[PDB]
C-alpha cells in the first residue's frame, strides 16, 4: 500500500547482513565473495558497509565499490 516501511526494511537488510557475516562458514570467506553475495540480496554499497562495520570488520565505502565494478 501506501506505508513502504523503507526505514524498517533497510533495517532487516543490514540485520540480515550481518547474521550472515558472523557465520563460521561465511567468515572464512573472502570479502569479495560476501560483497557479491549481499549485493545479489539487494543491499546498497552503504548497507554493505554499514553491515562489515557492525561485525567489527570494517571495510572502506571505495572497497566494496571496486569489487563491485
Ligand atoms: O544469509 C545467511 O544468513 C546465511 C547463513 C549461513 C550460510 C549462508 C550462505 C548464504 N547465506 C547464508
Amino acid at each position: 500500500g501506501a506505508m513502504w516501511h523503507t526505514h524498517s526494511e533497510r533495517e532487516k537488510r543490514v540485520s540480515n547482513a550481518v547474521e550472515f557475516l558472523l557465520d563460521s562458514r561465511v567468515r572464512r570467506t573472502p570479502t569479495s565473495s560476501k560483497v557479491h553475495f549481499l549485493k545479489s540480496k539487494g543491499l546498497s554499497a552503504e548497507e554493505i558497509c554499514e553491515a562489515f562495520t557492525k561485525v567489527g570488520q570494517p571495510k572502506t565505502l571505495n572497497e566494496i565499490k571496486r569489487i563491485l565494478s
